[PDB]
């Protein structure tokens, strides 16, 4: 609608807060932003607040109404006909109160949401206004992520703020009407009452610090947690190939075990939480009416069960929605003042010849030095000034004072004409990249077509699959800098423009583009232009009319989830017995609630039925009994359901985490690392916090619910036939608004991002923008954004209205229906049992729209329950130890026969290994070779069995498929290609299962000479790591590779060539340590670099999965006609001489032994 548009909506705002500047100048103090929205909205907030007033009159008047209803009972007389038609006029009075509240529910849901996206909208328009609009300077002190949070975070408390406001005041006020109402029906005793009921408010806000101090402690292991299990993730591939598996489901468990005990004491005492809100209603009344008695005063229908519905009115109110509005409008005013300041920063000031006077300018005065200095000069069309010097010099900050961004501190700068810029750091936004060239100029395809081939772009226009119209991101990363930058002088000749500044654009694209661009853009194009270049392409600047020179900025010169999801959440956490516990819990808890208000009724007509008087130490006691019993179970039941589905939560967790472990590696290639470990953070999160909670205030709620709806029929049973319509009619219209409605939902969360993205795009552009004198078609943008997602919003509003209002529908007509169905059975029924339906009838608004609600939340958050679970069905690899154990001295000689070997990474995936079948001896030295790319390390995957071979390797005549794959992978030992540091100690690192001498580790960190760091961090080797052992460099984590390679001692070696990541200095000094120490060792090597392979005694060619050779690496090189041969000599002739040179040397001596 025209009044909610973007444009026009925020427009007016930016109108009082100019008027609000205006007057704070004049009156000589500071702006207010809260005056301008103000005066503002103030027509919008007066209508809110007499709906606030209305509402509150009735939720008031109903249990007064109510009190004239149970008063034709006290004194119940057939005779009397025209009573009965009186005791119809207050029940057809309270049934209009109940409609009302639907009513004005009805108006007040529609107009409070529309309240808050106005002024959301607005503001939002006026925070792009002037990100326009700011100085140099204040980019200086904000940063982007900071201004985006603006409308990413605060200005989303607006909207919500508009709900509770009037709470601010509403709230105390009814306080006093419903204390002074109380004061009529019970007198002193309403006292009692409400000092508990205040009591409750330090007490909730107490629990509230608590929480957050435990929230916060629990937060530091969950970090840890969630590196460490990343770092596992990341590393599973290396982690499985040594066998460290153990230790870090050693490590997670002990930090699950810690975080869950936090997470346990936090949710208790959440709990503790809403227990209260369940037990807060029954101990009040139980004080009240406690106290009352004592003083004296007999109990009877009328006055319990209006005070009993006038505690329902003020407690919610008073408990839940006032502390919450005084929370969250205390949120309101710190981003209100936040978006003040934000308003408030400096603005820049801006007011064919150029020409320039003497001027000196600084980026920042509280610079000692200027950043351009002295300079003049002047150019004029059918010219190019070139600017030159060195980096840093000042050849930008010339053209941004061209083009007005750097002020002068003295001279001036003066220009007829229209600008035209390019950054050097290119810039794109959402859009065809066309539209980024024709940047809302008219379109005219007959020049634009010159444009694109006269800026090359045609070829590329090849490339883009839909071509000028495919869509760059608002940020250009599916461009190439080549791309992007050429897209950016596109842009600046369609502008046609009269001055073209331009920073050093063409030296993304090579030289024959670059000066294919500079001829004929720059020189023949611009030519009829004024043109300002910082290049340094010397043939331009000889090409060039005048060249101004700078340094030190002085002139150098002028020149839905199933039931089984479920039933396992609540079955994972404990026995049945507990749950069947907790299900017999829950109803003592409801049971024992009603009970304690049936007393009431039960002890007024007992006190009716009556000086003779009623022994109190009967009702009294036993009304003590139902309050405590209601305490213990709301108290036990709280803590209970914590406990089992946070105790389930960590059962799931734990078989999640051995399920991945567990999980072969193919499941990790599959399924990148992010998505796996969205798992353990998100939907663990959600089952760990949010999840128990929502639970519990479901159960806690929906059994009020069944409470209320079981105490009309258990009072007036054929109320029961009423009921079963209403409750198809519920059912139905429940499953048809959640088909719906889920849609539209969706809907909203997209549209909302493009207004942010938009804000990011745009003040990354910040500069070119404004340059092209394009800052309002920037605003039309946005608005367009804007209030697209205004359209959004509304759909989900009508849609979630037309749901709320006739939810509130058949719960009003269930208070007809017990108004009414108590006076047509008048006769049948007691003034205790009416207050008793009517006082519950009266509370089911509200409750039932929440447990609806409630409901749908929980349905959606078992989606991330449901995720979890899956993970606990991964397939398995193959068990860790097999029945059979190999000997406790295997492997012997590490004779390695590979007969008939076939692999694959999956068995539907290509055979990357067949027939492979080879012998390697005992101490043999053989390298592994092929081409790039073919795959050639899947010879590791196979014997360390990552998938399960087809045909047999054996190792010592063991027959690897037949024995366990720790018991396998341990003995063999593996250097990876890349390395990876563990942030454990670097005692773990090197010695997780902690069994080797610090003598060794020494020993070992000497041998690869690293001991010089180890020494320098403080712990010695209890020192702990950076993140990813960052401290180290790369080739020093290469280093921790090889020791620990020293330190597992074992006959087999394989190595992963990538060596080189050492600097060559200490790379070919562990590869002599190599050399040095594995003598003792069948050792392997798979290289691209056949020098360092060269030497071995052997090697395995495998350009394309079968062993083609298998011989001495001289003897390949004396056959001529050898694929090694030939490998060697494409890497060169002085490459094979020097090859061959190695290979004769080590061969001669060999046999001349």
């Amino acid at each position: 609608l025209p009044e909610d548009r973007s444009q026009h909506l925020g427009e007016e705002l930016q109108g009082y807060w100019d008027q609000e500047v205006l007057r704070a100048e004049k009156d000589a103090r500071e702006p207010s932003l809260t005056k301008a929205i103000i005066k503002c909205y103030w027509k919008s907030y007066v209508v809110l607040g007499i709906f606030t007033l209305i509402e509150e009159s009735t939720r008031v008047v109903q249990p007064i109404i109510l009190g004239k209803i149970i008063g034709y009972f006290e004194n119940y007389d057939p005779s009397d006909s025209a009573a009965l038609y009186e005791a119809h006029g207050y029940a057809g009075v309270l049934s209009a109160c109940t409609l009302v509240l639907a009513i004005l529910h009805h108006l007040y849901f529609y107009h409070v949401q529309c309240a808050g996206m106005r002024l959301r909208v607005a503001m939002c328009h006026m925070i792009y206004r002037k990100a326009l609009r700011l100085s140099n300077s204040a980019m200086g002190k904000t940063t982007t992520g900071q201004i985006v949070n603006l409308l990413s975070n605060d200005v989303n408390k607006f909207d919500q703020v508009t709900i509770f406001l009037h709470f601010l005041w509403a709230g105390p006020l009814q306080a006093i009407v419903v204390t002074a109402l109380l004061w009529m029906e019970i007198g002193i005793s309403c006292l009692a009452g409400m000092a508990v009921l205040i009591i409750l408010l330090p007490l909730q806000s107490c629990i509230g610090k608590l929480f957050s101090s435990l929230r916060s402690k629990t937060a530091a292991f969950t970090d840890t947690r969630i590196r460490t299990m990343n770092e596992v993730i990341t590393g599973i591939r290396i982690i499985k190939m040594y066998a460290w598996e153990k230790s870090f489901a050693d490590l997670i468990t002990n930090l699950r075990r810690k975080e869950i005990s936090k997470i346990l004491r936090s949710s208790y005492l959440r709990g503790m939480n809403l227990a209260s809100f369940f037990v807060a209603s029954k101990i009040i009344v139980f004080v009240t009416f406690t106290t009352y008695v004592f003083l004296g005063n007999v109990i009877t229908a009328s006055r319990v069960f209006v005070a009993v519905s006038l505690y329902g009115a003020v407690r919610l109110t008073v408990t839940l929605f006032f502390p919450s509005a005084v929370e969250k409008v205390s949120e309101a005013f710190v981003s209100i003042r936040r978006i003040k300041n934000f308003l408030l920063l400096d603005e820049i000031t801006q007011l064919m010849i150029v020409n320039v006077q003497d001027f000196t300018a600084f980026w920042d005065k509280a610079s000692d030095t200027p950043t351009l200095q002295s300079l003049s000069f002047t150019v004029r069309p059918g010219e190019l000034l070139a600017v030159v010097g060195p980096v840093g010099a000042g050849k930008s900050s010339l053209l941004s004072a061209v083009l007005g961004e750097l002020p002068p501190n003295q001279g001036q700068v003066s220009v007829h004409g229209r600008i035209a810029y390019v950054s050097q750091q290119p810039w794109v936004f959402s859009g065809t990249v066309r539209s980024n060239i024709l940047f809302g100029k008219k379109y005219e395809k007959e020049r634009y077509e010159k444009v694109i081939k006269a800026c090359a772009l045609k070829k590329d226009l090849q490339l883009l699959e839909d071509g000028d119209l495919t869509m760059i991101g608002d940020r250009g990363t599916t461009l190439s800098g080549g791309q992007k930058a050429r897209v950016n002088l596109a842009r600046a000749v369609y502008q046609d423009a009269d001055i073209y500044l331009l920073d050093d654009p063409l030296s993304a694209v090579d030289a024959e583009v670059s000066r294919h661009l500079f001829e004929l853009c720059i020189c023949q194009a611009l030519h009829e232009k004024i043109r300002i270049l910082v290049t340094h392409q010397l043939q331009y600047l000889k090409a060039a009319s005048q060249i101004l020179i700078l340094k030190d900025g002085q002139m150098v010169q002028k020149g839905k989830v199933g039931f089984k999801a479920y039933k396992n959440y609540f079955t994972a956490g404990a026995h049945w017995f507990i749950i069947i516990f907790l299900i017999l819990v829950n109803l003592a808890a409801q049971v024992s609630y009603i009970l304690q208000d049936w007393w009431l009724s039960y002890w007024a007509n007992q006190q009716s039925a009556l000086t003779e008087k009623l022994d109190l130490n009967w009702y009294l006691g036993i009304y003590s009994g139902l309050t405590a019993s209601t305490v213990l179970f709301g108290i036990v039941r709280s803590l209970l359901v914590f406990f089992v589905l946070v105790s389930s939560s960590q059962t799931l967790h734990n078989q999640m985490f051995e399920s991945i472990l567990r999980a072969p590696v193919l499941f990790f290639d599959r399924n990148p690392i992010g998505r796996i470990l969205n798992r353990f953070s998100k939907d663990i999160g959600h089952m760990d916090d949010l999840l128990p909670l929502t639970y519990l205030d479901f159960i806690q709620t929906f059994l009020q619910v069944i409470g209320v709806v079981g105490v009309a029929v258990a009072v007036i049973p054929w109320i029961a036939i009423p009921l079963v319509p209403l409750g198809i009619v519920f059912f139905v219209l429940r499953r048809y608004f959640l088909e719906t409605s889920r849609d539209v939902k969706r809907l909203e969360s997209t549209t909302r991002s493009p207004v942010f993205s938009h804000l990011s795009s745009s003040l990354q552009g910040l500069w070119t923008i404004r340059a092209y004198k394009a800052e309002q078609r920037f605003q039309e943008l946005f608005d367009s954004h804007q209030d697209l997602h205004s359209e959004a919003w509304f759909l989900f509003l009508t849609t979630s209205r037309w749901f709320a209002v006739r939810l509130d529908a058949i719960c009003a007509v269930f208070v007809i229906v017990v108004a009414f169905g108590s006076l047509i059975l008048a006769k049948t029924l007691d003034a205790g049992q009416v207050g008793l339906a009517l006082s519950y009838a009266l509370t089911l608004m509200g409750m039932f729209q929440w447990c609806v609600r409630q409901s749908a939340e929980v349905e959606n958050m078992m989606i991330s329950v449901e995720r979890v679970i899956e993970y606990t069905d991964l397939e398995k690899e193959a068990p860790w130890e097999y029945q059979k154990r190999p000997l406790p001295s295997w492997p012997h000689e590490g004779v390695i026969i590979f007969d008939n070997v076939n692999f694959s990474y999956s068995l539907d995936g290509p055979l990357v290994l067949k027939h492979l079948t080879a012998l390697i001896k005992s101490k043999e030295k053989v390298g592994i070779v092929g081409r790039t790319g073919a795959g050639k390390s899947s010879l590791i995957a196979a014997l360390f069995r990552l998938s399960e071979p087809e045909g047999k390797i054996w190792i010592d005549k063991i027959l690897t498929t037949e024995i366990g794959l720790h018991d396998l992978r341990k003995k063999m030992s593996i250097i990876p290609q890349e390395p990876v540091l563990f942030t454990g100690t670097m005692r773990k690192n090197l010695d997780p299962f902690n069994e080797h001498s610090d003598e060794e580790l020494w020993n070992a960190l000497e041998e690869v000479q690293l001991k010089e760091a180890i020494e320098d961090l403080p712990g010695k080797m209890d020192t702990e790591l950076a993140e990813s052992g960052s401290n180290f460099s790369v080739g020093q984590r290469q280093l921790v590779c090889l020791a620990r390679a020293i330190l597992r001692k074992n006959r087999i070696l394989i190595i992963d060539e990538a060596t080189a990541n050492v600097d060559p200095r200490t790379d070919e000094l562990i590869q002599k340590k190599i050399r040095e120490k594995f003598a003792h060792c069948t050792v392997l090597t798979i290289a691209h670099r056949l020098n360092t392979i060269i030497d071995s005694d052997k090697i395995m060619v495998l350009d394309s999965g079968r062993l083609k050779e298998y011989d001495e690496p001289y003897v390949l090189l004396q056959n001529r006609d050898s694929l090694f041969y030939k490998m060697v000599q494409q890497l060169g002739k002085a490459e094979a001489a020097a090859l061959t040179e190695t290979a004769k040397q080590v061969y001669f001596k060999r046999n001349y032994p």
